């Protein structure tokens, strides 16, 4: 069902037969310095350890500095011929496909794909919009909202990286946003719109408060315009001549440019200095500690099996199954808050839902920033106990026989088990590292493993080559089309990371149909941040719509971007924009303590290597280093993991030993251990000029639209005291209805004779308690003769505390605040009925019983919505009177509901979902907290039916922490 | 540190030596129903099983309680010859001592120590009590507790279900109660007092209301004190004379008696002949499962080396080390809660405190009602990352290598850490089983392994004999000893079990000071229930107070009874006279989910035999259970463990691979399963007639307290515009500031002109929020003025919501409520200030920042405080510009500083309680001022020193209800 598309291959430009090994740190040195290739690689990847090495080799590094420059250029020969991983000059990057006969030989060419570094570029630009901005124009920050009387952004650059600052909305920020909302306005034109309304007094506050907004990003100048996106040589050069008088940038630049050229066409190794050059010119307009990124791409291609091609579309069947035991996740948890504050029937706007104060802030695993409320962990699901007993069943009988961890013996399981089969999973992307083991040719999944992020690991390449663009656009293509068809927009978040040193890994090629900026600005279509609307659909999975245009939205981010380093609203964005089940295997969660794990496999792929901890407090005194490891049987080959990078370490090799003793004691210091993996002979598969290349590949495997816009908290929230009186009285479950039978009465007896009505509804969250929601003419009039009361009810111990709280409408929920007004009539006279079926539940000398009462009262309800039909009774039923006492009040409230509700057209589908909820709302005063018996009382009344057919310039700044 | 006492031994009464093996399930019941001593062992044992098997081989069985009767018997076949755990004939006790050679043979002679059955007696007790009323006597049940207008029972009995009961509190049922409170009263008189104020017309009320009273057991009769505790055959016969004339209960007891005293004198075996006339003469009296109890114990006395002694000791140094790394547990979480609501200067009723609607529940881990709130699991630490880490890696290492895990390995560990505690630890009862490897004599470690309750393992035996009765008394000692010198006086819990079938478990004897009785009655002091209030020390520890005489206690179960299937406020008064410490060894609890788990060994102490997880899910096609345990390398002999009993099984025994099978398809169907353990040779170490006995042993091994009982919800609690208006204002803490500055001025210049006052407060947890509460005439004017304020703070999206609440004043921590006034005083003039200092912080031509103005302000506190006298002042600290001083609202808060004051020193408050107050009211000041993450707060004191160093007829009722649990 996974179909496997052409893949990318990323192999080592050295080749690992010419690796040699070393004995002695200065002996690197020197053999590293002849090493032509060697020392272009580094001038380009890493510029200041290059000048280090310099400083050596011409006698005075200071002899304390010394071993660093040892360790780091010992680690960098390692990396050039070991480790496939796609980086400057290091390694290239191919598209490889599938076929009927394999194919490892690489006969293609390469070249470099160079890009300006993005640090400098924007620090660059920086320097250039404190210069000229009097002679630009700038358009609104997208990252800007307004929240009451001040001013936000989703995050915060300009800083020294501790500080979050926001302003204060006045008239002048009003009037200068919204001057620049989608548009670009000389800085002159925006002061003169301040003064056309303020006055020419009052044009030297202007300037600088205009200074103010451009100093803080609340305005970005129209440099920044496709300046991380989709950048332009020319366009870039032609925005700065006109600003620049002086010739001051433009002429550095252009020779920047034309010696990039110069060495855009030079050999890999034989360009040191045409590259010294670049630098110095660079250097000497800004200094970074980085100035050029270099992307090698081939023109090579890979082939593969018929067998392999299964192999891998085996393993990508395997791999998705498991996550069919992913019940329950922390967005689940999420959805729950959701649905628990605002109804099911409200979309959101994005920055207010995140709000810990007046939203709900944001999943408990989220960190930009971490909630600052009170919560205990959620209950997550990520596989059963059942499985999770198969699993450290596996792993001791593996370790007792010392063999490996079959996968495959589970795969019957995942497969067998569906369950509710959706199959919510729609595409992966895998990382193989290619290997041999006992001469046999083998894949092996990276720590990496790889996500449900399809297009994500060629976004970065796409733009290098039209052979790549149309990869590329394939990829993204399945994605696109299912889009397409449920006619949803996707949108591209296009960004300034927050950390600048994190800008060259954001880069990528938009595909999707919008694009989300912040910080930044582009050429395509734009969405506004506070545009975003958050709901829930009917069969209750988040969705985004921009209410300007009611389309519906999700977001990508087509990178190898740290998916976790985004402000909470913007990894909310994309994580509902996939499913929510692929990131966690089980083995990887259950094994993770164990400082011993065996290799992971699963048909002849190897799923993960074999594992070890060492931990310093086991060097002691009479047990070595190299002992320790002897002791717990790691091979002569090993990696140790650092993060996501590996060095290979030899037993036998001495630099080797010594560059694990330093690891083991400064993870000592820290009282940690280090981590090592089992070695694969990865360096003779695919090859060049007869040589071998070390190599990994990455292959991609692949109705009731309404909602009401939130309602305002003026409009929705009715004070303590102004139409409602709205208490909270904690009693005990097992108390309620006493409460409701010889207290209540008397209470309503109290609000009777003022003329007004009260309705009431059981709640468990926080403790046990009763919600008291009344409406009448003197309500303070009505607390204190109800006190009486309730002082009464404490004194026997019925009742613990109670609030006044404000009473939250559920007017979405309910229609109109009309439609709800007669629903709350509805409330009331159900509630003044209910001690009295109470009573007579309650009675011993005859009947009823309660689920009598129940069933006989939501068939009442029927009759009386639907008029006595059962053509409509049942076509509701089929998706979920006599008696005079006081149910003449109640026949005529929902007399009076019908009416208005077929008075406004209300669709049938409105008018079902408002029924449930006045019937769901009497089973709650009834009988108790009722969850899945609701459906059971609607599944039992099938069956009866059946059977019948001037100081606005202040920007008062502020700074918190964190 | 551990020194080992004499210990008890409990031996087999057969011989394993003369087992034999069976191959067919009829081959076991025919050689069983002409085994003589099997017999009595089973008519005594198991009643209902004896008669099945009685019903069996004479044809009338049904043929599906073929296969129950037919396991049922073979496992009683395997635990009368394995199986040294005390129980009926089958076993007996003895006590063994340390001297400086072995000895193994047990020569003494055996007793009979018989019991009626607790669940018959206590039965027909209860039924006299329904017959004999009127001639009985009847005292209160100390279950009974008072709330509100119900009268509850911690537990409920009468239950024949599984239902709780309880009633309307009436006038008539405080008459009746308080009457029946210190003492019995005949039928008569408390009907009498019941008319004696009501009218003679209501009697014939009295005399049912009084009933129901009995029935539902809110009344204790006469028959019922001692009856479980100290039973005496006279003493009861004598009771039952005077209320049966028709001498038809009276006959027959004695009858009982008289055949049980003949049965004591007849030997092992020969008696199921005398035990069947016991059992026809109860059994007509009144029918039980069981009738009788039987402790077998001896004269015999095995012997220790003085390796042995120190092998012991060595075992309990390590057990108890462990716990060492016990640094959090659910009892620290509750003790937490407590503090959350209380504070620390109440004393809280017991009943009240548990209570989940007036109280805080239970501890998180507590079942005797569970929470019905919801909360999420409490973070606790039974041992460190670390030490974790140390476990798995041990355990991956002996996995591995097929060796045992060696606990030696963390001795060094446990004991040379943290030297300058001294340990709560008191004493260690563990509990070892006898046997061999490799011809070598071994300890092992019971799954049971012990506990932290001295006397629990002898308290059922100790009225068994003098020398039983001797050394009970010895190991209770100690505690009582220590009891003595803290001034703490002890009591046993005695107790009626709420599943009255487990009623022969309660039985001990009691050595305690006091008791606390439930459900029955004795002779000795008793405490009531609700007199028990509970506090906390200086130390934050957990106590026990008798509120009638001040007295502070100690509770001791001394049985073996589950300590966890108590009522909460049982099970807690229980558990804080013990370290909350030992009961949970860490290797127990990081290796209880592997479905193999090596040997653990401790110095040639077996701790933990090897144990192995096996499916159901596992035996499908090819792969016979056979194959199985096989492929697991389940040794030729193993247990299988249910619960608390083990069975033997061999595989090269037909039957007991059968046994196996039938074990193993149960579990299948609730997927679920079975555990097995190695064995070990354990039949011919301990000996009688030259031939062995399965034995094991169990050995043990050895201030200013203040505090205001709580004021009364009514007293306390302020509700919303009476005195007091208070509201929850919510917002967020980046943002308090701002409102406290361009907010909170008008808001108290409204209550001002309205000529009241109010104090604010910031909390955070639930959400951030700011408390406001406010004092003045008309309170609901004094909102609707706020109320606009507030608007427009919703409005610039400062606040969200509030909430108008009760104002629940903290009386006790601040003295009396006169103090506590005159503390308000000074909460609302300081109050007053803050949004000056937050403007005066704000401004930049300060270059005051936040922490100047804090030491300041704390400085002028104390300046105030002890009037200028600057070596008062230090002496406080030492347990722990001018624009401010001349503001017109620091002069206020200078007058009510010294009000105050005058008013604590004109009460002789201890000097400790107004350093107390005083550090109080400078925290809130801190709160107000500044945020609240805290003890970089008391860093204030620090540096405020070096500035002080410086300077130099319806209600008959009983309106009863049932509810589900």
């Amino acid at each position: 069902s996974f179909k496997a598309q052409p893949f990318l291959v990323r192999n080592t430009i050295l080749c690992p037969n010419d690796k040699r090994s070393f004995t002695e740190y200065t002996q690197v040195i020197e053999t590293v310095s002849k090493n032509k290739v060697f020392l272009e690689q580094l001038l380009l990847a890493n510029p200041k350890l290059y000048d280090v090495m310099q400083k050596y080799n011409a006698g005075l590094l200071k002899k304390k500095r010394v071993k660093k420059l040892f360790e780091s250029i010992y680690k960098y020969y390692k990396r050039s011929y070991l480790r496939s991983t796609p980086f400057g000059l290091f390694s290239e990057t191919s598209i490889g496909v599938f076929s009927k006969s394999s194919q490892y030989k690489l006969m293609g060419k390469t070249t470099k794909g160079i890009r300006l570094d993005t640090q400098w570029l924007i620090r660059l630009v920086h320097k250039m919009e404190v210069d000229f901005s009097k002679k630009l124009s700038f358009t609104r920050n997208n990252a800007n909202y307004k929240f009451g009387d001040r001013v936000f952004q989703v995050y915060t650059i300009n800083s020294s990286e501790l500080e979050e600052v926001n302003i204060k909305y006045t008239n002048v920020y009003q009037i200068i946003s919204e001057f620049c909302e989608n548009d670009y306005q000389k800085y002159e034109d925006i002061c003169e719109t301040v003064t056309l309304c303020y006055g020419d007094e009052y044009r030297e506050l202007s300037e600088q408060y205009l200074g103010s907004l451009i100093v803080n990003h609340y305005l970005i100048s129209n440099l920044q315009k496709d300046l991380l996106s989709d950048f332009s040589w020319n366009t870039f050069l032609t925005k700065v001549e006109a600003i620049d008088e002086d010739k001051k940038y433009i002429i550095p630049l252009k020779k920047v440019q034309k010696f990039i050229q110069e060495y855009s066409e030079i050999e890999i190794g034989e360009g040191i200095e045409k590259l010294k050059e670049i630098y110095q010119e660079m250097s000497q307009i800004l200094e970074n500690d980085n100035y050029i990124q270099i992307d090698l791409i081939s023109d090579s291609e890979i082939n593969f099996d018929v067998k392999q091609k299964q192999q891998l579309e085996h393993l990508a069947e395997f791999l998705g199954n498991t996550t069919k035991s992913v019940r329950r996740t922390y967005l689940d948890d999420y959805k729950d808050k959701f649905i628990e504050k605002y109804g099911v029937d409200q979309e959101v706007q994005i920055t207010e839902l995140f709000d810990s104060t007046f939203g709900i802030g944001a999943p408990y695993n989220y960190n930009h920033p971490r909630n600052d409320f009170y919560e205990s962990e959620p209950s997550t699901l990520y596989y059963s106990e059942e499985e999770r007993e198969k699993y450290l069943s596996m792993y001791v009988e593996a370790v007792k026989n010392h063999n490996v961890i079959n996968l495959d013996d589970l795969e019957s399981h995942y497969q067998k088990m569906d369950l509710e089969k959706k199959s919510e999973l729609q595409g992966l992307e895998l990382f193989l590292n290619l290997a041999k083991e006992y001469e046999k040719d083998i894949f092996i999944l990276g720590d990496i493993v790889g996500n449900n992020n399809l297009g994500g690991a060629s976004g970065r390449f796409s733009a290098l080559s039209p052979e790549l663009t149309s990869y590329h656009r394939t990829i993204v293509d399945s994605v696109e089309r299912e889009n397409e068809n449920k006619e949803i927009t996707s949108c591209e978040i296009v960004f300034l990371p927050e950390n600048i040193r994190h800008a060259n890994v954001m880069h990528t090629s938009i595909m999707r149909r919008k694009v989300l900026p912040f910080f930044t600005s582009t050429s395509h279509n734009e969405v506004l941040l506070t545009n975003i609307y958050i709901g829930i659909d009917e069969k209750e999975k988040f969705y985004a719509r921009d209410i300007s245009t009611q389309e519906v939205l999700k977001f990508y981010i087509t990178s190898m971007y740290n998916k976790t380093l985004f402000s909470n609203e913007l990894r909310f964005l994309y994580e509902i924009s996939l499913d929510d089940k692929f990131g966690n295997l089980p083995w990887e969660l259950i094994y993770r303590d164990f400082d011993y794990i065996p290799r992971l496999v699963f048909d002849e792929i190897v799923i993960s290597p074999a594992k070890w901890k060492i931990w310093g407090r086991d060097v002691n005194s009479k047990m070595t280093i190299r002992e320790l490891i002897q002791s717990k049987e790691i091979p002569k080959e090993f990696y140790i993991v650092n993060g996501d990078n590996k060095v290979y370490l030899s037993q036998k090799n001495p630099l080797d030993m010594e560059i694990l003793e330093s690891a083991i004691k400064k993870s000592s210091k820290r009282k940690d251990f280090i981590e090592l993996q089992e070695y694969f002979e990865d360096e003779n598969i695919i090859n060049k000029g007869e040589k071998g290349r070390v190599a990994d590949v990455v292959v991609p495997f692949i109705r009731a639209f309404i909602r009401e816009k939130r309602v305002s908290v003026e409009r929705r929230e009715k004070l303590p005291f102004n139409e409602w009186l709205y208490l909270k009285l904690y009693i005990s479950i097992n108390r309620q209805n006493e409460f409701l039978l010889s207290y209540l009465p008397d209470i309503q007896k109290i609000v009777a004779n003022l003329g007004g009505n009260l309705f009431f509804l059981r709640y468990t969250d926080p403790k046990p308690h009763i919600r008291l929601r009344i409406k009448c003419s003197d309500l303070f009039l009505a607390y204190g003769s109800i006190l009486e009361i309730l002082k009464r009810s404490r004194k026997n111990r019925i009742m613990s505390t109670f609030d006044i709280s404000i009473y939250d409408q559920e007017v979405e929920r309910y229609g109109g605040f009309d439609t709800l007004e007669l629903s709350e009539a509805i409330f009331c006279a159900d509630s003044k009925i209910i001690p009295n079926l109470l009573t007579l539940i309650k009675d011993t000398n005859n009947d009823w019983k309660v689920d009598d009462v129940s069933i006989l009262v939501n068939y009442l309800y029927l009759k009386c919505f639907f008029q006595n039909d059962n053509k409509k009774i049942l076509n509701f039923l089929n998706l979920v009177i006599f008696y005079d006492k006081n149910f003449k009040e109640l026949k005529h409230a929902i007399k009076n509901l019908f009416l208005k509700m077929i008075a406004q057209d209300f669709e049938l589908q409105k008018v079902y979902s408002i029924i449930d909820s006045i019937i769901h709302v009497h089973n709650n005063r009834l009988i108790g907290i009722e969850r899945d018996k609701e459906k059971l009382i609607y599944y039992t009344l099938q069956r009866l039916f059946v059977s019948e057919e001037t100081k606005d310039f202040n920007l008062d700044l502020v700074s918190v922490s964190k």
